[PDB]
């Protein structure tokens, strides 16, 4: 089974091109947003929490037409970010995939697989329509259409359509199932889609103290140093994307130039062997779905496989157990250095739609030949035993050969797990597409 990325769109930030977010991750930025300290809060503080005034913001409501979408200005204030948001990204991902394409080969029926966060605007004093009871408007979240249906709804697709939640791992869960929906005959093309956007805006978040809870993961200085000794915990960030694939078979069929091909892709839960507690990850469980991921790529892939995009969200626990379960993994498969990198320093942890992001680096990489580094490594993460080991964290840009493979993580609270194995077009016999 192998699949061709054919269209891409995002919204994360510091960036809402490919070309952005390269120059992000190449000048090695830090895109989270720094908010100026509030006098009031409008809540207290429990006596051992902070709010840290960081976020990793987006701004893609200001590339958001809504009578694009036959939705009046009135209207569309009281839609769900996330929905406005969604919307414009498989649309921009959907028209990305009618250029460098054959005409005349229509991509349906076009399946909408979108991981997303819950809807947190609805019910928030940022929504402006947040009174006599009706059904319209006393049974508001039965009628929040959920965000797939609605994309499909608003831009004509008529494949399966899911909206689904695994938390941070989201977007590789939908990844996977349209993944299986193509293979199964149930589509032409899928959308695949991650998005969070978290309300009410509060210009920060609230964690733990410094050197309190190891349970509140949001990093309690405001920076997130994935790998690294300084790791604290990640920073919150919003952010959308959507990506369209095809089987690479029909790529090659209709005339269509691609991205970056999938290789292999797996996803499982930990269950609750080998795993601390509801959220903490489980290294055996994660080693399992690396290990099924490479196992369909094949041998070859595995051979050259030269980089993986962690999950890599930056708590120093986390970091080290993700690093665990790749060492199990690629010794079970033993029975050469491989560089290790994370973006969650760059963009915050998108959260829903971070797998995204995740994938959208790895396929830039691969197309452009290099990967780009951690922005700011500075000591590895000495819990994560990297010495005499053939893992290394990346902190210098990585040049590829044309064979190698690059790897992707995503994983989510209670042990969701997912594993992506991808490869450069140009190996597959088929034109290369250029992100910019």
């Amino acid at each position: 089974n192998l699949y061709a990325i054919v269209g891409i769109s995002c919204r994360f930030p510091g960036a809402n091109t490919a070309e952005q977010l390269w120059n992000v991750l190449m000048e090695q930025r830090d895109a989270i947003t720094t908010f100026c300290p509030a006098e009031n809060l409008g809540f207290a503080l429990e006596e051992n929490s902070v709010f840290v005034p960081r976020y990793g913001m987006i701004d893609a409501l200001k590339d958001f037409e809504p009578s694009a979408y036959s939705m009046s200005d009135a209207e569309a204030q009281t839609i769900d970010p996330q929905k406005r948001v969604f919307l414009d990204v498989a649309a921009d991902a959907l028209a990305d995939a009618g250029t460098s394409a054959s005409p005349g080969n229509p991509l349906d029926p076009v399946g909408v697989f979108v991981g997303a966060a819950t809807n947190t605007f609805l019910s928030s004093r940022d929504n402006p329509g947040s009174e006599p009871q009706s059904f319209a408007n006393h049974y508001q979240q039965l009628l929040d259409c959920p965000i797939g249906t609605f994309a499909s709804f608003k831009l004509n697709l008529t494949g399966p359509v899911v909206t689904l939640n695994t938390a941070c791992s989201s977007a590789l869960a939908a990844l996977h199932l349209a993944c299986a929906s193509l293979s199964h005959g149930d589509c032409n093309a899928a959308v695949v889609g991650g998005v969070s956007m978290a309300y009410p805006q509060e210009g920060g978040y609230v964690t733990a103290r410094p050197g309190g809870d190891s349970s509140a993961v949001f990093s309690p200085s405001g920076v997130c140093h994935p790998l690294d000794s300084r790791a604290d915990g990640c920073v919150p960030a919003d952010g959308a994307a959507a990506l369209v694939i095809k089987r690479l078979a029909d790529a090659r069929a209709d005339g269509c130039r691609v991205y970056a091909v999938i290789e292999g892709v797996a996803v499982s839960a930990d269950g609750s062997d080998d795993k601390a507690g509801l959220g903490v990850p489980s290294s055996s469980g994660q080693s399992r779905t690396v290990e099924a991921a490479l196992r369909r790529a094949g041998p070859q892939a595995l051979s050259r496989l030269r980089y993986v995009e962690m999950h890599g969200s930056g708590t120093p626990w986390g970091d080290a157990l993700e690093v665990q379960g790749l060492k199990m993994a690629f010794d079970r498969l033993s029975k050469d250095r491989i560089y290790l990198g994370s973006n969650k320093g760059n963009c915050g942890n998108t959260e829903a739609a971070s797998g995204l992001l995740s994938l959208i680096k790895a396929s830039m990489a691969l197309n452009l030949g290099v990967v780009p580094p951690l922005p700011n490594l500075a000591e590895p993460n000495p819990k994560c035993e990297f010495e005499e080991t053939k893992f290394e964290p990346l902190g210098k840009q990585l040049a590829l050969a044309p064979g190698d493979r690059v790897g992707v993580t995503s994983l989510g609270y209670g042990g969701s797990n997912a594993h992506v194995v991808l490869a450069s077009a140009q190996l597959f016999g088929v034109e290369q597409k250029a992100f910019f």
